[PDB]
């Protein structure tokens, strides 16, 4: 008897900005349950600070770039070079999904809200080895529904925003989509309650645009703006996320049912008012604050509860450890994620990766243990030590030489193994994301 | 009356292996008469230290990176993922060519040689503004004749290689290629001896494939293997160039003709046993040994004989010069290069270029006075002072940090003036490129 697997992603979450991560304004009373119940990791990391690359990553427990997926899939953001552009952006056919896998453990898959893993119809999750669907192939929409006005008068890229069931019944939600898209999740658990099921839950909350519950709003009469409206949608989050683990309590699936949170990339502070605290940056640098997110695991009988564990561990490690929990035998050898239940559980005590890597073009990453080598296209290279300097406010790279030259060789060594990008943002966006990084180049503080 | 241009263009070139460059074992004493007819440039650059983005840096009088020209156009050497592979890299076609510039202005305009600007007809020289052609449309070839066994057992890329008179009248040369190349653009000169006439003599010489005369490789005994085989191409290029330049006196036009001598870029010295002393690095690195070359300009009566210019100067500033020298009125806004000939006369007293920049992927340089700023990818950015160490072995960036950041800032300022380019060589190149440069890290010495 095989294990469920839920998957909840949320969209640009702010590393600090959950009870369980220690917020004081935002309340997240559901995911604070999850956290209690199971393994929280202080130190998870998504393969790219944003949506795209990170998902490609997650689904295929590889390094997105071995793949050329290397910067974001934004349809109309692409450079007029761009070797694919609108729905031609997508997971390459040849990649193995998590669903695909757990598809051959006989599983029943299913992913709901956001995709953004291609819009063209080979691109679309019925072909990734998902039997079920109910969400959208792009990568942001309404968190209501959209006239027929809107839907009429949209631009030839508008059709990714569109809610879908399956494979093309395209219907909007009847409701605040976090809300539609945690009922939907229940009801698909409920009607697969004999089989094992893998349902991918992938919140567009709390993504823009900002978008509420008039009756999440009245929670929070202290907070102002931005920061109003996603204390909302945190709550609405946390509601969602409830429905789905209350259904698994309700029907006795508990017992045999992993639970994993985790956020796609880091929070893009100036859009959403998230806030990373106590990390520097945001979503789209590869500061603390782009690539570390909330990352829970629970698995009653499993796992102990109330445990943390501070070794750093990636989304890339969801799908062989997945895999794994659903005894499966014939895992490929291009996958660059570990098994974490061993680890979790104590049965191995070294560090599931020593070496870790970021890229996107001249702005990337090697983390050595606790040594982060950050690489930019427009200042020097900067060296943290992450075990003194959570924070990376103090650069150490003119005081650690032999490090520094031997971190860049072995950081060009793993580059050297990738294939090149499929797609090409244009060139102005490289700004925008180092101008962002600037602006949030302290550490955010609760709160 | 409109002057005769002159283009003499080698390729792969030493920025040693030249009399006028102070070569102890090779012989150019044909071009050793053009070094003291006119001004030798001691800090003459190419565009790129390879051949393709060199060529379209020429050609257009533009920074080839602002219209995607990045990476080497090699037909069977692009990524998978490349958005152009084969016959369609090629210089985009919203570009004007020298060729064009000098058409507007009546000149009679041929290319003799090595094209490599794209091999699809669409991008051939006589749809680009040349009224003559004898070469080849690709990167490289024999220099003796193709059996018809080769032609008809090649891959589908060979027909680039092949000799071509004009649009698709294909014949082998009947003789050494270097030969047939200087006899050819002798011809054209006495066919259009009575009308102003621009001639790009674009040399394979001294570019692999290791080929010469019989003759010529008896004249250096002392010499062996690869040396030997540069020595006697050089002596080939030298007669060959010969050929045009007694031409030229010959019909008395030398009095009112401008000769360029130049070299795409720094010597590939591990390929074809070339020597950039006293420069380090070679081809495709950005070390001075890779972007520094050859560089002569004669104009008798017009430039004083015997005379040096020390200012940086770039191919880049050729279109300009050349379209000033035949009178030209309508430059277009978008062109990086200066008109040389002000500066060569002492009318303008100025540094010709203060700033310039160089970039392939996260290879980058920029040069601010006699500062040099490199930028790579698998070690710490090197900060040199050219004015008193032009073999880069004395980094100053640690001592220099100010200079190092805001030199970073300016280079990455004009990156993102730069499209994304519209082909990318595979991925193992970028580790053969950066091996040969630490192979070559140190002084070339004569040897
Ligand atoms: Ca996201
Ligand atoms: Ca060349």
């Amino acid at each position: 008897s095989k294990p469920n697997i839920v998957l909840i992603f949320a969209d640009d979450a702010g590393f600090g900005d959950f009870g369980f991560q220690g917020s004081t304004q935002l309340k997240t009373p559901n995911l604070d349950k999850l956290a209690q119940s199971g393994v929280r990791f202080t130190q998870g990391y998504v393969s790219d600070s944003t949506c795209g690359p990170s998902r490609a990553g997650l689904m295929t427990g590889k390094y997105q770039q071995r793949f050329g997926y290397e910067e974001i899939n934004v349809p109309g953001f692409m450079s007029g070079n761009s070797a694919l552009k609108g729905a031609d952006m997508g997971l390459p056919l040849d990649q193995k999904t998590m669903g695909d896998y757990l598809k051959e453990q006989g599983y029943k898959t299913a992913v709901f809200g956001k995709w953004h893993l291609g819009d063209a119809d080979r691109f679309h999750p019925l072909k990734r080895g998902f039997d079920t669907f109910l969400g959208f192939r792009g990568g942001d929409r309404s968190y209501f529904n959209y006239s027929e006005q809107e839907m009429k008068n949209g631009n030839k890229h508008f059709f990714d925003k569109k809610l879908e069931r399956d494979f093309g019944n395209y219907e909007e939600p009847k409701e605040y989509l976090t809300d539609v898209l945690g009922k939907e999740a229940a009801k698909y658990i409920e009607q697969n309650k004999d089989e094992p099921f893998f349902i991918y839950l992938a919140f567009n909350a709390v993504h823009t645009p900002l978008e509420s519950d008039p009756k999440d709003l009245a929670k929070f009469p202290n907070l102002t703006g931005k920061r109003k409206e996603l204390a909302a949608m945190t709550l609405g989050l946390d509601r969602a996320s409830g429905y789905v683990l209350d259904k698994l309590k309700e029907l006795g699936l508990d017992d045999n049912t992993i639970v994993v949170f985790s956020n796609d990339n880091g929070g893009p502070s100036d859009k959403n008012a998230s806030n990373n605290a106590p990390l520097a940056g945001t979503k789209s640098n590869q500061l603390e604050g782009g690539i570390r997110v909330p990352f829970l695991i629970s698995w009653p009988k499993h796992i102990k509860p109330g445990s943390t564990y501070d070794y750093p561990v990636s989304t890339l490690d969801l799908l062989p450890t997945f895999y794994s929990a659903a005894k499966g035998k014939a895992l490929g050898s291009d996958i660059d994620g570990v098994d974490l239940l061993p680890y979790i559980q104590g049965e191995n005590t070294a560090r599931p990766h020593k070496v870790m890597y970021w890229k996107k073009e001249n702005r990337a990453v090697i983390r050595d243990n606790d040594w982060k080598l950050i690489r930019y296209p427009d200042r020097p290279a900067e060296l943290y030590d992450l075990s003194s300097d959570i924070s990376e406010q103090t650069d150490l790279a003119a005081k650690n030489p032999e490090r520094v030259k031997t971190m860049f060789k072995s950081l060009f060594e793993w580059e050297l193994t990738l294939e090149r990008p499929r797609w090409l943002l244009k060139r102005k966006y490289e700004k925008y994301d180092i101008d962002r990084m600037d602006k949030y180049r302290l550490p955010a503080t609760q709160p």
